């Protein structure tokens, strides 16, 4: 089935942020048996392997922006790989790797499906520009590079000349926001982007959040869905092995609900599983908890339901 | 009052599953002060003791089905004990023991009140038949033995010739589901059983879940309610000393809400507190946490309200 | 701005309850950087200091009521300090200290704003009278001293002759109740006080809870809001270093939701942050978790939003 035909892309890349270990995310998600688990769920899985990201020595900052050429090149390569998977009629499944890789993942997905609408699950908006950033970490900026409305607000950053903004402010929905920088809040409000911060989740419940998200993106006409999932979108009691944990996040149940609802549209076309950092657990159990939650999230995207699943056969015979 | 008149039955039985210790459930719930706590809540409590379950040596399997004669006999004896408590005008309170004991609890209760509706609080449906089961553990099959629509799908299992299905698929509501076998999902869907898996709980909220459950069972006419509570229905952060724990369960609040709402009907007629296994805690605190949550759930069933309680006297005099 | 103009009052007082350490609540909230954090959020903060509470030797009980003169005097002094802050056109921010101090905090606030409405966030009603109390702890009685409908039910307690009931039963809404004494439940029902015990929160969701609370208090016309927040209203998994912890409380998210909603009215006029006890943590982390949650609560009251905040400047220039 279309909704269960997958192309796995490993993106072992960490230079969009300063914490070592996020490059081990594809390895640990594979070691947990993600591919096997998906195959046991009637998925047609093709593994495109782990992208080689050749070292760029002397990758000096663009102002405060760290490793621009490396981040630019990794996303550029990933865009080509995602476009190939999309041309092969498969849902692209990007195993990260820091969230700067979403530049390549969506850009690549938008080359084959330009009418796509994004669902961004994160505690963070990742919408800082190279000029509003105070950290210079590119995993906090991918959305600014992708938005058509911010063309003219993005300076010429080395490694990013290949980037053409592929999404309008109306084609993205945020879910799980709770750590937004002033520049980002300003951008979010002046561009009128649709979002459900934890405040809206608390007000409405995840049921109405999903009803509104899917209606806002798909109401007019069915279109492909790109879900960019930052594991820090979920509460640190579920995904603690991550770079930027923020308290009061989405529960394990809320995460499964989001992904179950997306599955049920039959329109998932791209998926990013990001910011899993296996060297950031306080104990080895914190690492396995994060990886297991990330696996459970991914499996929900491709049909795994809490009410159960069965094959189209008579089990009472 | 009818809703606070109780007959306690201990069912120290473990052979419906492979993990030792669940037979200690009645002991540990009693030691926690359950009887005394109920009496402090204006309950008329009579203790019918712990059933003796005389050893059946040479209880060889029926195909893959383990200890069929022992499970069959324990349920058969429990049905007789429950029918006696029901004849004595008391709400039967079965302290388990594994969930295969629900065969006897509900069969026994249905002898006195054949019009009863069942609320099944669990992470599992427990509706495998002796032919769909892959484990052969009878705690995973009690509902299949009880359903009238499955008559002809249940083979002649040694120890179960006394069983006559007493409930129709429309007389049961499941709450908390999150671990359903394929055969069970097939049965659940083809029989059109009403259920609220974690997915529906997430979508609707526990408020609407309870409104729908009580309307669905009591809308046509008021009838007696049998609540079969498996402690694994709740999240393992609340009930960890249990055999088959599954992440993402019902919260402590959701468990208290379900039982509050049932109490308020004035129609609770039978209660099962099952799967408490005091030898399955990782620490002694995990055991006391489980037992305390089970006690709290029980007290809500017999009137303990979070808003408070008061006697019909003038407290300001 | 009115909603961000604050007068800080430290109330290091513990004699309304028997557990030592709650007098250290103002110290630990200050050490966490509360004042500085408020100033970084565009608040105009004036610090009125920590009240000196002189020892009252020979403070004999009034029946079972412990330290009546000390509790009466601390509240009396606090009422004078709150009235001063209110006359200076600032929102009074009381850092406690036990909940007995709410006698002084609301009485003082009502002298300047007699039309105020009270939101009481707590696991408890604190509405026991000196005659319904079984513990004799005055932090479990402040509402009874304040209610006009209970005039004639409050005996002449030494230290409280200065007290004039300033609020009617219709001017108070409780949120998070789950541990109510019989006498308190009787008072709550016979006076017809509006409340959302954890049962109503579970039923309605915090969104509807807040909608109803604000409509019930502000419906007729805008009036000043007094939020008396007891950190035990929140679940002990968020605020464990407190005297009277009760399981199944409001979540970190729900607490922030209540305070974000109150901020948005622009009508917060009085705030109490009570029952933080830094000597009641099991680990040093339990203390920092409680203090951090209490800081987050206070900050949402003065504008800190989870969707983010920005200054009225062009961030894209
Ligand atoms: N503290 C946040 C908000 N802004 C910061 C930045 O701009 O560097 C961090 C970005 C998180 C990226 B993430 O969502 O992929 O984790
Ligand atoms: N993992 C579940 C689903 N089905 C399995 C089986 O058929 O043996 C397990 C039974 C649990 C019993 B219980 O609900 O009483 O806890
Ligand atoms: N268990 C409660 C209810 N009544 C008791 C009392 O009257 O002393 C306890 C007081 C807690 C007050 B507090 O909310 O300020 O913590
Ligand atoms: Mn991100
Ligand atoms: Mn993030
Ligand atoms: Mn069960
Ligand atoms: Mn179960
Ligand atoms: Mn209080
Ligand atoms: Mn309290």
């Amino acid at each position: 089935a279309k909704s269960r035909t997958i192309g796995i892309i490993g993106a072992p890349f960490s230079k969009g942020q300063p914490r070592g270990g996020v490059e081990e995310g594809p390895t640990v998600l594979r070691k947990a048996g993600l591919l096997e688990k998906l195959k046991e769920q009637e998925c047609d899985v093709k593994d495109y392997g782990d992208l080689p990201f050749a070292d760029i020595p002397n990758d000096s900052p663009f102002q405060i922006v760290k490793n621009p050429r490396s981040v630019g090149k990794a996303s550029e390569q990933l865009a080509g790989k995602v476009a190939e998977v999309k041309k092969n009629g498969r849902i692209s499944l990007v195993l990260g790797g820091d969230h700067s890789l979403a530049i390549g993942s969506i850009s690549g997905h938008a080359r084959v499906h330009p009418d796509l609408g994004v669902i961004w699950v994160d505690a963070h908006t990742d919408i800082n520009t190279p000029l509003t950033t105070t950290s210079g970490n590119l995993h906090g900026q991918p959305v600014s590079f992708l938005l058509k409305e911010l063309k003219g607000k993005i300076p010429d950053v080395p490694g990013f000349s290949w980037v053409t903004p592929c999404i309008s402010a109306k084609d993205i929905v945020y879910i799980g926001l709770r750590d937004v920088d002033p520049g980002e809040h300003y951008i979010l409000k002046t561009l009128g982007i649709k979002y459900f911060s934890m405040t809206e989740v608390d007000r409405l419940g995840i049921g109405k959040v999903m009803e509104e998200t899917l209606s806002y993106l798909l109401g007019r006409k069915k279109r492909p869905i790109h879900l960019s999932f930052d594991v820090d979108g979920l509460d640190p009691s579920f995904t603690p092995a991550t770079g930027t944990p923020v308290v009061g996040g989405l529960t394990y149940r809320e995460g499964l609900y989001i992904t179950e609802e997306i599955y049920k549209t039959g329109l998932l076309s791209g998926l990013d599983i990001m910011e899993v950092n296996p060297s950031l657990g306080k104990t080895p159990e914190e690492v396995t908890r994060t990886v297991n939650t990330a696996v459970a999230i991914t499996l929900a995207c491709f049909g795994l339901a809490r009410e159960g699943n069965h094959k189209p056969i008579d089990y009472l015979n």
